[PDB]
């Protein structure tokens, strides 16, 4: 029938790759090919024919056939040897290649990979592609099931900073990026050691640093170690204060909806005075926000609070701010937003007036005229499934809803904003998944302050895409730090605005 009964039906499945790439990167997958079964014992060779346009050929320095017993999602070097593979060189002018079945040694997964040269142009049109045209065993072709085209966009930088398996952690989630005044880059993450689930699972906070603008990164270091279920840590947000100290804020303990006034999920801060090399022991500041030890009786029966992961905002006055999403009642799964802020470099903390009813993870950015813009995640598919916005003209103390900023879809995800100037026009860059209604196709949009209108989205990384954080580098490049894949890797991408929009 569909399944015949005259022998073993070998089936070949073939995926083109669409992850970003950057110049001078080695062994980047263009196409992956999987056999459903091992080559049979009587088989002597497998031959793979492929096409590759001249514009791609002009941008690579070498080609390879990689053979592995594992089927990997990312480029094989991204797994740092945790995926063992053999590498068989191909001349860049060649369009076929063959391997003995002994060389293949029972393995089923084949990768057409390339070394990328020192490319000069990064426009939207500059993408690498290849196609596998033939797979034959003992000179007999097999039917190829093609499941996606190859299209790898060239970016000025592109690096997976945290990949499932790294350091023994099974998974990673929740990206936070910070550029300090001296130019250092701090990237932090949930080290989701056993699986991808949120607190109250056992989770660590891990960090990597770069002192050359993201060209190279230090070995990952665990900053805060989880100590078991209900005793992990995660959801980091970062700022640098006016005095120059770095500050991280994070939660730990039970899950968000399990937190109670008397047994809370706690909020901690830790600071660094040396550009992220060393960090102070985490200090519990839960008592400034809610619960049993809170000095405000009106908030002592609040149940939960957490600041949105990524970055806060330090205002021109030196006021340090993070938006907290707070659970006020145990009868409902509903959060309200309040700005958590300090006017004494983190010694004490206060709460603004309520900024958003039925909000979720929220971010802040500084308007050109000095007002503060809040972007609030739409949780629970409220209203028109749009992202929510609010404005404050008193440095974050009081707020009004700002529907004139609404206009982009939010499938219910954390994202980030940057205030940017383009062609003399003040604008806000906003990162979110495009969806629709799913965490797919990581996108950026530009909102024009003066016309009150949003651009069409530009997809930065197609495929599964979730939380993102953004920072401006000293030289005008943008650093974009996104959750890629269903099993997430945290990826740091660098571009200028013209690379995406004009
Ligand atoms: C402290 C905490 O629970 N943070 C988590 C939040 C909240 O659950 C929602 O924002 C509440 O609505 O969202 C995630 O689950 C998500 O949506 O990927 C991941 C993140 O770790």
């Amino acid at each position: 029938h569909h399944h015949h009964h005259h022998g073993s039906m070998q089936e070949v499945t073939m995926w083109g790759d669409s992850h970003g790439v950057a110049p001078n990167q080695v062994r980047r997958t263009l196409v992956k090919v999987a056999l459903s079964e091992s080559l049979p014992p009587g088989a002597k060779q497998i031959r793979i024919g492929f096409s590759l346009p001249k514009e791609t050929e002009e941008k690579v320095t070498a080609l390879y056939l990689l053979v592995s017993d594992s089927l990997a999602v990312r480029d094989l070097p991204d797994y740092k040897g945790r995926v063992s593979y053999d590498s068989f060189p191909i001349s860049k002018e060649d369009r076929t290649t063959a391997l003995s079945a002994d060389s293949v040694a029972g393995r089923r997964f084949f990768y057409l990979a390339a070394d990328i040269g020192p490319v000069a142009s990064f426009s939207r049109s500059d993408t690498l592609t290849a196609r596998v045209e033939e797979v034959a065993v003992d000179g007999r072709p097999l039917p190829l099931k093609e499941l996606s085209p190859a299209s790898r966009r060239l970016y000025r930088g592109y690096e997976a900073l945290f990949v499932p398996g790294d350091g023994g952690s099974r998974n990673y989630r929740i990206p936070a990026i910070l550029k300090t005044a001296n130019g250092t880059l701090i990237a932090m993450a949930d080290r989701r050691k056993y699986n991808q689930t949120d607190l109250p699972e056992d989770i660590d906070i891990v960090m990597r640093r770069s002192t050359d603008g993201g060209k190279s990164w230090s070995d990952p270091r665990i900053i805060v170690q989880g100590e078991g279920r209900n005793h992990g840590f995660g959801d980091v947000a970062l700022v640098q204060t006016q005095a120059g100290k770095l500050l991280m804020i994070f939660v730990g303990g039970v899950g968000l909806w399990q937190s109670t006034p008397d047994r809370p999920q706690r909020t901690y801060i830790s600071e660094s005075r040396d550009e992220g090399l060393t960090w102070s022991p985490p200090r519990d500041i839960t008592h400034f926000i809610f619960g049993k030890d809170c000095a405000d009786p009106g908030r002592s029966r609040w149940l939960a609070s957490f600041c949105a992961s990524g970055q806060g905002l330090v205002l021109p006055s030196g006021r340090i701010t993070f938006v907290a999403a707070i659970r006020e009642s145990g009868q409902e799964y509903v959060l309200n937003n309040y700005v958590l802020y300090s006017d004494d470099e983190g010694d004490t903390w206060q709460l603004s007036d309520c900024a958003y009813r039925r909000g979720d993870e929220a971010k802040l950015s500084l308007m050109p005229d000095g007002r503060v813009l809040m972007s609030i995640r739409n949780q629970g598919r409220q209203e028109s499934r749009q992202r929510f916005f609010a404005l404050s003209s008193d440095d974050g103390l009081t707020w009004e809803r700002a529907k004139q900023f609404e206009g982009i879809h939010d499938p219910g995800c954390n994202g980030a904003m940057l205030q940017v100037k383009r062609n003399g026009r003040d604008q806000v860059l906003h990162s979110l998944p495009l969806g629709p209604d799913g965490r797919r196709d990581g996108a950026v949009y530009l909102f024009d302050h003066v016309s009150g209108r949003w651009s069409a989205p530009v997809v930065v990384n197609s495929g599964s895409s979730a939380y993102s954080d953004m920072t401006l580098l000293a030289d005008g490049t943008i650093g974009y730090f996104v959750e890629e894949g269903d099993e997430i890797s945290l990826v740091f991408i660098r571009f200028v605005l013209d690379d995406l929009f004009d």
